[PDB]
């Protein structure tokens, strides 16, 4: 058996689990069961085989995230066919990270002071950077992480420590568009950049504080959209105090980051505080001895065709045919089961047939961003065909890239 936990979160806030959502765990070939999410997520020993987590319904407020398949094979935990990218601990908001207030090594006049840790399983503390710009930096500690400064309203502010990727999503204003070309991006500046006390600096001249400040600009180019701009930068979370070169390496980052090569780095840990107000951190380390694997689930906050049989010749009982064909955002056919109105409908192949007598309706629920629908009533002969009042010779339409509801109403006209 593999342990997986499955974790209900909500898109765009990591700070809880999201509770109180339905959630049905089904299987090919064991018992199907319902369970409501919970704070620290829901664990579970299974059998090799592919598995399907549905939402039975939401919390008041979200929508119903898509169904998630997984694979378990071997051991170990794959999504649809890629691997698990979701890693993380199973006591959450259980890590201690901090901000070293007494720390001290300036930039040019000024303390650096933004000194971030992260403590690992065994009591040595990591680097960490700050990954967004505007929210709180960790906890002040005094003593060298050893006590940490409660948040006045939440308590203790402990982390989730996480694998590193899929970090697209934790950015406020992002330069990149493509979470990969993202992922690539921060790797890559860790990599080059400050990761370890007491390591050769490769740039002449600049102490290890300095390099640590480049790092931590480099990720808030990508992350956070900052200019590695001398005069831009008067201003900027006390980087003016930059000098001309540890910001002429905090470019070698970013270039190199830039450049096509891949990574040298696999992965990062990567760590969510549970409080909103503060930043998340990506790490300079990797310990993948303290993480298991997670089913994640991502709770956020239609299409109707209706026959309408015109003229005194026209049949009102007649079941009219029509064959639906759609695609999505990338033009790949659905393949899924779409919930409607009326009952279930199993596309294959980006199809399925339907049909509806004189006034009746179905509602095509739940389909994508940027879809595409080609339909056409296949059985016609005899009728002249418009759709929403338009005279279609093929009784055939399209329309690609629908951002909102759609109605295709159609008309047959059998006037004798």
């Amino acid at each position: 058996t593999t342990s997986v936990l499955i974790r209900k979160y909500a898109i765009g806030d990591y700070s809880k689990l999201l509770e109180g959502a339905t959630l049905q765990l089904t299987g090919d070939n064991f018992q199907a069961r319902v369970f409501s999410s919970n704070d620290i997520g829901e664990r579970i020993e299974l059998s090799d085989g592919t598995y399907t987590l549905t939402e039975l319904n939401s919390p008041a407020g979200y929508s119903i995230a898509e169904p998630i398949t997984f694979k378990v094979e071997a051991g170990k935990v794959y999504t649809i066919q890629i691997e698990n990218p979701n890693k993380e601990i199973v006591e959450p908001y259980s890590v201690e990270a901090y901000n070293d207030f007494e720390e001290f090594s300036v930039l040019t006049t000024q303390n650096y002071a933004k000194f971030y840790y992260a403590k690992n399983k065994n009591g040595s503390s990591q680097v960490v950077y700050c990954f967004n710009a505007d929210l709180k930096s960790p906890p002040d500690s005094e003593d060298g992480g050893k006590t940490m400064t409660p948040d006045f309203t939440t308590g203790e502010v402990k982390y989730t420590h996480i694998a590193g990727r899929d970090l697209f999503k934790y950015t406020v204003k992002p330069r990149d568009t493509d979470p990969d070309t993202f992922l690539k991006h921060i790797k890559k500046v860790i990599e080059k950049g400050y990761r370890e006390k007491g390591q050769a600096i490769e740039y002449s001249g600049l102490t290890e504080t300095q390099l640590r400040a480049a790092t931590q600009l480099a990720i808030y180019y990508f992350t956070d959209s900052a200019e590695l701009d001398k005069d831009k930068l008067k201003d900027y979370h006390g980087f003016g105090d930059m000098n001309d070169s540890t910001l002429a390496v905090a470019k070698i980052l970013v270039e190199y980051a830039q450049d096509s090569n891949p990574p040298q780095l696999t992965d990062l840990d990567f760590f969510i505080p549970n409080n909103n107000k503060y930043q998340s951190l990506i790490g300079t380390q990797w310990h993948p001895e303290d993480l298991v694997d997670i089913i994640r689930m991502e709770d956020k906050k239609n299409l109707t065709l209706r026959k309408t049989v015109t003229g005194l010749a026209g049949d009102r009982t007649k079941d009219f045919h029509f064959e639906i064909e759609l695609k999505n955002n990338k033009q790949e056919l659905l393949s899924q089961t779409v919930k409607t109105d009326k009952t279930n409908l199993e596309f294959k192949d980006g199809k399925a047939t339907i049909n509806l007598k004189h006034g009746e309706s179905l509602t095509l629920q739940g389909l994508p961003e940027g879809y595409s629908y080609l339909v056409k009533e296949t059985d016609s002969e005899g009728y002249k065909v418009k759709v929403n009042s338009q005279e279609v010779a093929n009784a055939t339409v399209s329309k690609t890239g629908i951002t909102s509801d759609e109605t295709l109403a159609f008309e047959n006209n059998k006037e004798p």
